[PDB]
């Protein structure tokens, strides 16, 4: 029982009917900045703790990258009642984006579509953020066990992918609980030729050795140099597209195992939706429920093409406790929400987390780790 909830969701149906898609993202930022969004302090279900190696989350929900671009909103996203948060995609420069009629939403349908371009203010800047967020955190109650991702990409003009890549984990890996290479979004021209497995090998490697190169060259303990929640190093996942043929599908799989990565999102929006009248002649990736069953067995093949050995975090069209439970079923650890929050509102995280613990109690689960890969 907290009112501080409602009083939002009066104004949301508003928002749907009359307000700028992006005009809402910022306005939802602006009132995070200001620390006057809704709390859930009521503590999770033991039974619904999830991990990914020494990542220990708290629950099984956070936020996609694109949210917060640039980390300004963390401390009041993430007291909605999330987990973690997914900061991102950043670049090591600052971006303006695309023409700003860039994202629109559906409501019937639930599904948006944004042609975003990587817009954000840039590595150093995001970096001087998450700093900010880092110290309020040792000194917050409500911010002690909560992990904070950064999704990582290149700029539309960069020469090599390789190079921007490598600029923000050097200057931002210290404070990252993980790091997630982005080499799916359909809006920055080329990139997903980087899904090559020759070169997605590469970036892999380069990335993963870059963040085992910050430890060598210190002067201080590991304790001090991980200012994150694990305070151990960033584990490494890789974000993939759906818009790829079974062949490249586990060729993605087969660098995946020989590169060692820690996990492998999945996953980010598609060009193949086609059939949203409001969203005809409109550029962009399509979220939302449109993305959710086509997802859902990029999961399942992923889950069988790389033999159950790399965790997989889901994202795509999630919105319900029985969504999620499809994605964990399917080979998922964890979920991600977006246009959950686009469509259901602030609400989200409270409602979601109150109907994935009571279908855990029917379906005759212990917990939810039982539940990974069970219905396959
Ligand atoms: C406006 C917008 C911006 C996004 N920006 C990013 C991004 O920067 N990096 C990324 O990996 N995914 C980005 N995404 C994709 C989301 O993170 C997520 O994968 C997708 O929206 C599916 O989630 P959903 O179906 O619950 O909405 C963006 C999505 C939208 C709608
Ligand atoms: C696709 C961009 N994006 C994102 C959101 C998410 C940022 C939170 C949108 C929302 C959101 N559910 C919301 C609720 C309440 C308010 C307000 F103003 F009442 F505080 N603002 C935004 N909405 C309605 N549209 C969104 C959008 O287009
Ligand atoms: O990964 C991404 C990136 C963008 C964007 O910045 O435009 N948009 C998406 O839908 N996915």
């Amino acid at each position: 029982y907290n009112p501080e909830f409602f009083l939002y969701d009066i104004f949301l149906k508003f928002c749907l009917k009359y307000i700028d898609g992006e005009i809402c993202h910022d306005l939802f930022l602006l009132l995070g900045k200001y620390n006057i969004l809704p709390y859930d302090t009521s503590n999770d279900s033991i039974y619904a703790c999830t991990n990914i190696k020494h990542l220990d989350f708290i629950n099984p929900f956070g936020v996609a990258a694109g949210f917060d671009k640039n980390g300004v909103c963390i401390d009041s996203i993430l007291k909605l009642g999330f987990s973690f948060i997914e900061i991102g995609t950043i670049t090591p420069r600052g971006q303006t984006g695309n023409a700003k009629p860039r994202i629109f939403r559906d409501v019937e349908s639930r599904s948006i579509i944004n042609s975003c371009g990587f817009n954000n203010m840039g590595c150093d800047k995001v970096t001087e953020n998450l700093i900010l967020f880092r110290k309020r955190q040792e000194e917050d109650k409500l911010l002690s066990k909560h992990i904070v991702g950064v999704s990582i990409g290149k700029n539309k003009d960069t020469v090599n992918i390789v190079d921007d890549l490598k600029y923000c984990i050097n200057k931002i890996g210290r404070y990252a609980d993980y790091i997630a290479i982005n080499v799916s979004s359909p809006n920055t021209p080329g990139l997903r030729d980087n899904q090559e497995a020759g070169k997605l090998k590469n970036i892999i490697l380069s990335v993963k050795e870059e963040i085992d190169n910050l430890e060598k060259n210190n002067i201080m303990n590991d304790e001090f140099l991980w200012f994150n929640t694990t305070k151990k190093k960033p584990l490494v996942f890789v974000k993939l597209a759906p818009d790829l043929n079974q062949e490249q599908k586990k060729e993605i799989a087969d660098v995946l195992l020989e590169t060692n990565i820690d996990g492998m999102i999945i996953s980010n929006t598609t060009t193949q939706i086609n059939d949203i009248k409001s969203f005809e002649n409109k550029k962009g990736g399509v979220s939302g429920a449109k993305l959710k069953d086509i997802s859902t067995k990029f999961i399942c093949e992923m889950y069988n093409y790389t033999n159950k050995q790399i965790p997989i975090i889901a994202s795509g069209g999630i919105f319900s406790g029985l969504d999620a439970l499809e994605k964990i079923e399917a080979g998922a650890s964890v979920c991600q929400l977006y246009s959950c929050l686009v469509f259901n509102g602030m609400k989200s995280a409270v409602q979601i987390k109150r109907e994935l613990n009571h279908l855990l109690y029917q379906r005759g689960y212990y917990n939810l780790k039982e539940a990974i890969g069970r219905k396959h």
